[PDB]
C-alpha cells in the first residue's frame, strides 16, 4: 500500500544541490524586506512542514515526495493561506534549476531556510519524484490550532512522530508569525523572529502568558512582552509530558538543535523509500561557511 522510491536526478550530485541551496540561499539575503523585514525564511519552513504534514503513515498518501502542493486542491488548501508568498520566492529558483523535483525544491527550501537563520544543519537527501494532479491529497491533513495537547498527541501519531518530536518540531526555532489574514491569530512567539533559537521554550516558561480573544474572534494567548502562543502552542505546557520536554529545551540549546535536526528531516522525509546504494544525505554549507 504506497511506495515511493526516491530517484535521484540524472546525474546530479551533492554540488548540484549546494548550488540550488545557494541560490535560495541568496535569494533570502536579497529579499529582506518580505513581511516587515522578517524576510523569507520562516514562510519557507512552513511551506516544508505543510507539504510534508499532509503524510499518512497508513496509506503512505500525501508526502514530499510527490511534489503535488504546486496543485490548485492543495495550493488552495485553506490550511495553506500565505504559502503562496514562498512559491512565488521559489518560483526564479525552479527557472533557473529546473531539473529538480518539486518536492526536493520545497523541502529543499525549508531546509536551507533553517540553515540561513542559523539553526542547526539539516541532513537533507536528493530523490523526490514529481506524480500527477490526481496524487494530491484532499485538504483537511494539517492540524487545528484551537485545540488542546491531546489533539495534538493523537494527530502527530498520523506522522509517526512522538512526544520529544513533537515539541521539538512545533518550538521550531520560535520563527515568523501568526497573521490574521491568513489564520485568523495574530502576532510573533518571540522576539527573534527569523533567527533559529529555542526562544519559544523559555517564553512559554517565563512570559505572563493571559487568555484573551483577537479581532479574529479566536483565542489565544498573549504576553505584555507582545507575544502570542497559539491554543496548541500553550497546550505543551498544560500537558505533563510534554512541559518535562518543554523544560528540557529551554535548558539546553545544543539538545534542542540536535533533536530538532534529526525530527524536521525525518518529517520532511516520511512516506520515502531510499534505494540502499541511494547517495548517502547531503549536508549543505551555508554562504557564511563558503564565505559568499
Ligand atoms: C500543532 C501543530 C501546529 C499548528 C496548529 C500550526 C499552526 C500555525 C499557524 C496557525 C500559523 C500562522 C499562519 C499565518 O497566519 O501566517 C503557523 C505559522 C508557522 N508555522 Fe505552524 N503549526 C504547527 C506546527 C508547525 C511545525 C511542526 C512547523 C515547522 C517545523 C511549523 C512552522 C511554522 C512557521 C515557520 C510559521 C510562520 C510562517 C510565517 O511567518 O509566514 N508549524 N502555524
Amino acid at each position: 500500500t504506497l511506495v515511493h522510491v526516491a530517484s535521484v536526478e540524472k546525474g546530479r550530485s551533492y554540488e548540484d544541490f549546494q548550488k540550488v541551496y545557494n541560490a535560495i540561499a541568496l535569494k533570502l539575503r536579497e529579499d529582506d524586506e518580505y513581511d516587515n523585514y522578517i524576510g523569507y525564511g520562516p514562510v519557507l519552513v512552513r511551506l516544508a512542514w505543510h507539504i510534508s504534514g499532509t503524510w499518512d503513515k497508513h496509506d503512505n498518501t500525501g508526502g514530499s515526495y510527490g511534489g503535488t502542493y504546486r496543485f490548485k486542491k492543495e495550493f488552495n488548501d485553506p490550511s495553506n493561506a500565505g504559502l503562496q508568498n514562498g512559491f512565488k520566492f521559489l518560483e526564479p529558483i525552479h527557472k533557473e534549476f529546473p531539473w529538480i523535483s518539486s518536492g526536493d525544491l520545497f523541502s529543499l527550501g525549508g531546509v536551507t531556510a533553517v540553515q540561513e537563520m542559523q539553526g542547526p544543519k539539516i541532513p537533507w537527501r536528493c530523490g523526490r519524484v514529481d506524480t500527477p494532479e490526481d496524487t494530491t491529497p484532499d485538504n483537511g491533513r494539517l492540524p487545528d490550532a484551537d485545540k488542546d495537547a491531546g489533539y495534538v498527541r493523537t494527530f502527530f501519531q498520523r506522522l509517526n512522530m512522538n512526544d520529544r518530536e513533537v515539541v521539538a518540531l512545533m518550538g521550531a526555532g520560535a520563527l515568523g508569525k501568526t497573521h490574521l489574514k491568513n489564520s485568523g491569530y495574530e502576532g510573533p512567539w518571540g522576539a527573534a523572529n527569523n533567527v533559529f533559537t529555542n526562544e519559544f521554550y523559555l517564553n512559554l516558561l517565563n512570559e505572563d502568558w493571559k487568555l484573551e480573544k483577537n479581532d479574529a474572534n479566536n483565542e489565544q494567548w498573549d504576553s505584555k512582552s507582545g507575544y502570542m502562543m497559539l491554543p496548541t502552542d500553550y497546550s505543551l505546557i498544560q500537558d505533563p509530558k510534554y512541559l518535562s520536554i518543554v523544560k528540557e529545551y529551554a535548558n539546553d540549546q545544543d539538545k534542542f538543535f540536535k533533536d530538532f535536526s534529526k525530527a524536521f528531516e525525518k518529517l520532511l522525509e516520511n512516506g520515502i523509500t531510499f534505494p540502499k546504494d541511494a547517495p548517502s544525505p547531503f549536508i549543505f554549507k551555508t554562504l557564511e561557511e563558503q564565505g559568499l
